[PDB]
DNA sequence: GTCGGA
């Protein structure tokens, strides 16, 4: 997962996690509005720090100074709770980063045809990221990652890999600072939406261009 | 110390 849209308000993405979680990030009514959002900008990402939540802009990418290539921009599910490099992550760096669904491209051949993924209920998603603590300090190659697992089912079809959805009362869970990483890995083992409650349809080449903008990027296309 | 298009 390296593409996709956060456009609802804040409250909007909030009020399916608890009640009190609404009200415990600071009141900005405006719909974040992005159909389009890319690795490398600041991405709004939910965090618990000293028992209370925050909505912060985050970097999406990670890159420690000792790290001399790109950003990296996902996490495998698989080994980042033992990885070398994302242990501390795991353990002290959970975030979760809402969405309205996230694109996938399919390579049918030489070229790339996007399809965007949601929930069939209707519902918003809430992917597991992890990242760099203190997310607050505005750094800007020392952000987060969306944490990936094995595409499952109708998904293959897409792409092989896919983000780690949490169920509501899972990515509550995944956030508490006061769990082990064991606890954590049983969380996202337990609280993963399969690929069955997710629908998708192909949509316009035009999203993978990142200047392009606007609800129109994730409607549905005929021609594929 | 590892994993999107353009």
């Amino acid at each position: 997962a390296g593409r996709f849209a956060q456009s609802q308000t804040r409250e909007d993405y909030l009020a399916l996690l608890a009640e009190d979680i609404e009200r415990d990030i600071p009141y900005d009514p405006e719909p974040i509005g992005r159909y389009n959002v890319a690795p490398g900008t600041k991405v709004l990402l939910l965090s618990e720090r000293d028992e209370h939540l925050h909505l912060d802009p985050v970097f999406w990418g990670y890159a420690p100074g000792w790290w001399d290539k790109p950003p990296l921009i996902n996490a495998r599910v698989e080994t980042a709770a033992t990885s070398r490099m994302f242990k501390p992550l795991w353990q002290h760096g959970r975030a979760i980063c809402f969405a309205d669904g996230w694109f996938e491209w399919k390579k049918e051949g030489d070229k790339k045809q996007p399809f965007f993924i949601y929930r069939a209920d209707g519902q918003p998603i809430f992917m597991a990221a992890i990242g760099s603590t203190p997310f607050e300090r505005g750094d800007e190659a020392e952000g987060f990652l969306i944490v990936t697992a094995a595409a499952d089912q109708g998904l293959v079809d897409i792409h092989d890999r896919r983000p780690l959805v949490l169920s509501p009362e899972a990515a509550r869970e995944w956030m508490r600072q006061e769990i082990s990483g064991k606890e954590a890995s049983e969380i996202a083992a337990s609280g993963c939406v399969p690929a069955n409650q997710f629908s998708w349809h192909p949509v316009s080449r035009a999203v993978g261009n990142v200047k392009n903008q606007g609800a129109e990027l994730i409607q549905p296309v005929l021609e594929v």
